[PDB]
């Protein structure tokens, strides 16, 4: 079969390994301790993103320069805050500590132990947009074990382009039919696939919260389509 | 004193965290039982390095194009194997095979335990000029516990050159005065307190094997000089 020819396995991080909502949930809350404020950040959060897809898709058009992921969520930080009149409630400082949020992301509850099985049998590696320096502060801060890595920022270009997937094929050295991509979005397993590797769904329905509705339909042409990292351990790496 | 400024700490890895003589020398007994040779890989294991390191000085010259440490390794097997009359006895493969060698490193005795206290206080990373491919290959081979893999390849550019020292700024998120350097080779150091970093020198006196005498000397300008990394995690990571 195609699983014995595995050798590699890169993995999306955000989202795909750790959970962002109750993050951001949780430093909202503080923010309105110290400020005496009521904000909803369930809905801050989807605003919040809303804001950083629209600046990310300009930089995938090219209509404007490379700029890093945590420099994208900062800049629409200060458009979110605008956007509800609380500009000069919020100084620089404020928005830089708050912005820092996204370096400290919680494992979902069954990434550690499937990533860790998975790197007894395989090389594992990120291969995320967000940029180095905060995937190396995500992956630390919650425990995820990996042999390498790499992200977008290497390339200076962002999923679909192929040149994020070459770093996966130049960086760990197997060539890309011999890599599974894993994700719990669409987008970047249809790049993956066309790109040459196998590819691996993770349904992910708690990524934006309990209100949101996330696409977990199935694909034909996933290669894998699991609940979750257990499973995912328990298909390539079946352990009694 | 200056140990609670550090946030990151940055390794060079073949010599500073693990051996690559011994692997030569396993490397070759099993290559003299397979072949009815009696080739001397104590000497052999030199004679590549010195021709490893004639063409990646003609590299940083200018005069051949930037190409990846375990390529220069493989060319040179060439060079060697043609020089020793040896050429009709290895095939391509054969020669491909041997030179895996440099993704099959082994740590130090004092490397993992030290790595380890390390990344327990700060932010750990492979800074060094091999391959990607070839430092997650030794990294995983020699367990050695890294928050980050990074090597001169993302530059495209070698030590002492400052792009090198500017991914581990630019990767791992701190700014150069930061960051510590560690390694076994005291050019890198002096490139990297150039660039800004401190500098922690780490004597490996077994790193070309039991004959040769390496350069272990005190300078003034180390930040630290310890003989292992137990004593480097002892001077940054106390009690």
């Amino acid at each position: 079969t195609w699983r014995d020819e595995i050798r590699a396995i890169a993995f999306d991080v955000q989202g795909t390994c750790v959970d962002f909502y109750q993050p951001i949930l949780r430093a909202g809350q503080t923010v309105n301790a110290a400020k005496g404020l009521a904000l909803d950040w369930a809905k801050l959060s989807g605003e919040w993103r809303d804001l950083y897809r629209v600046a990310l898709d300009e930089v995938i058009a090219g209509k404007r320069p490379w700029i890093r992921v945590d420099r994208i969520y900062r800049e629409a930080l200060d458009v979110l805050l605008d956007r509800h009149g609380l500009s000069e409630a919020f100084s620089k400082d404020e928005r830089d500590e708050l912005n820092t949020v996204w370096s400290k992301l919680d494992a979902w509850p069954d990434s550690v132990e499937g990533l860790a099985r998975l790197r007894s049998r395989f090389v594992t590696s990120t291969l995320s947009n967000a940029g180095m320096a905060a995937v190396v502060a995500v992956v630390k801060h919650a425990g995820l074990p990996f042999d390498a890595l790499l992200t977008a920022e290497l390339a200076h270009s962002y999923k679909p382009s192929p040149a994020v997937y070459q770093l996966a094929v130049d960086y760990l050295g197997y060539p890309a039919d011999t890599i599974l991509m894993v994700a719990c979005h669409k987008y970047d397993l249809k790049a993956a696939r066309a790109f040459g590797m196998r590819t691996a769904f993770v349904a992910r329905p708690l990524e934006f919260g309990p209100a949101a509705k996330v696409d977990v339909a199935p694909e034909s042409w996933f290669d894998l389509h699991v609940d979750n990292f257990t499973q995912l351990a328990d298909a390539l790496v079946p352990a009694l």
